[PDB]
């Protein structure tokens, strides 16, 4: 199947579905990669930084130092970087990130009452939230919010290079863009905040640097094609907001929300060394690419995997990765979705479908073009 066609685009979790009971570690001879859909395949390679890498350099790939960046960094020079974020992460006290994630939330929402007509939840709230969360936690004055997401959006469409090779010269203008905003806050960014945090404990400047430029670019369009996604969910089943809104059942909610409509579709990795994965013996070279997302919705893991059923055992998606290269962010994006979840609530208003969910033809990273809805006090 063409992962951009546009019923796949609409759609895509049937062709996961067809991939993966024909084969769950599949051979793409066109894309010249593994493709891999089963749960223990994604959850095998993900945590196995020793015979599947993310620095192209262990295959003897010419990349420059100028390049790289905590997410294509292995050990051992994974873990400086790795854990001079954590530690900056860290030092943010969780009560007054959960304040402003709750603040933004709440003001977006408001925004949005009394509107009589048809609004694009997309750009009313993803966006914007998402926009305003990941600075907030940065500790940095928040971009024109259009002009971000353009650039931002052409990076995203950059990862489908590899089947639209056009895709490609736009991202590298974006990166550029963003690493100007990164290099500016370095330079002017308040003690106070992650950039400030991790400035001190700085590892090279350049992987600090394109590290900072990823905290940035993921947070943004991680937690805004979520909330697309989840808000998607919503708007369709608002039976999901009317249940017992206690922690714990959230808790239960939002894992399932994160497994359901995690945006991150595929995950690529480079073998390093011979390895089986499924009924397969991928080779040193060869590219793997995970279908995280048609991972967590293996029936032998999430029986009725494409149900929310809020009594399933937690930690077992794969949709904010696994190992050493797991979502950095995780937390801070199971926070913001409950304070989402919590503003909706009580804001009490009412969103109803005024259109159709339009999805944006991105295969690696899922996001909503527009989300038509209607709002009722
Ligand atoms: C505040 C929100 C977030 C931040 C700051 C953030 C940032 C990051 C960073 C810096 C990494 C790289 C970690 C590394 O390579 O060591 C990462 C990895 C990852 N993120 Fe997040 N992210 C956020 C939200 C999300 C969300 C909402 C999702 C999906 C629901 C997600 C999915 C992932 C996945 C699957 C990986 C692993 C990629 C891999 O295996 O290399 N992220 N994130
Ligand atoms: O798969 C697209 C992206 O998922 C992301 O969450 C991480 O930022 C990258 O490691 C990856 O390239
Ligand atoms: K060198």
């Amino acid at each position: 199947y063409d992962p951009l066609a546009p019923s796949v685009i609409a759609d895509p979790y049937p062709f996961y579905r067809k991939l993966r009971e024909t084969n769950t570690v599949h051979w793409h001879e066109f894309l010249d990669s593994w493709v891999v859909t089963g749960y223990a395949e994604c959850r095998q390679v993900l945590g196995d930084t020793t015979n599947f890498g993310s620095d192209f350099r262990r295959i003897d790939v010419e990349i420059p130092d100028t390049q790289l960046s905590v997410q294509s960094l292995d050990p051992p020079e994974h873990g400086a970087i790795r854990h001079l974020l954590v530690s900056a992460l860290h030092e943010q006290p969780l009560s007054t990130v959960r304040q402003q994630f709750a603040a933004i939330a709440a003001q977006h929402l408001a925004e949005l009452s009394g509107q009589p007509g048809t609004v694009d939840l997309v750009s009313r709230f993803a966006r914007p939230v998402a926009l305003r969360t990941i600075t907030a936690f940065l500790g940095v004055p928040p971009p024109d919010g259009a002009g971000f997401e353009q650039w931002s959006n052409a990076i995203v469409r950059s990862m489908d290079a590899g089947i639209e090779p056009a895709r490609a010269e736009p991202g590298n203008q974006a990166r550029a863009e963003l690493s100007r905003l990164v290099t500016h806050w370095l330079a002017e960014a308040d003690e106070r905040g992650f950039v400030g945090a991790a400035r001190r404990a700085a590892v090279p400047a350049a992987v600090l640097a394109n590290s900072l430029r990823a905290v940035l670019h993921a947070g943004y369009e991680s937690v805004s094609r979520l909330l697309g996604g989840v808000l998607a969910r919503l708007v369709r089943h608002p039976e999901l907001l009317a249940g017992p809104a206690t922690r714990d059942a959230d808790e239960a909610l939002v894992d399932e929300l994160i497994r359901l409509d995690g945006p991150v579709q595929a995950d690529a990795r480079v073998c390093v060394r011979d390895q089986p994965v499924g009924a397969q013996l991928v080779r040193r070279g060869d590219v793997l690419v995970l279908f995280i997302a048609a991972a967590n919705r293996d029936p032998a893991v999430f029986p009725d995997p494409d149900a929310v059923r809020l009594t399933r055992r937690r930690g077992l998606h794969l949709a904010f990765g696994r190992g050493a290269h797991a979502c950095l962010g995780a937390g801070l994006a199971t926070l913001q979705l409950r304070e989402v979840l919590g503003a909706l609530r009580a804001g009490g208003l009412r969103l109803a479908p005024a259109g159709p969910a339009a999805y944006e033809p991105t295969a690696t990273l899922r996001g909503l073009a527009e989300l038509p809805v209607s709002v009722r006090a």
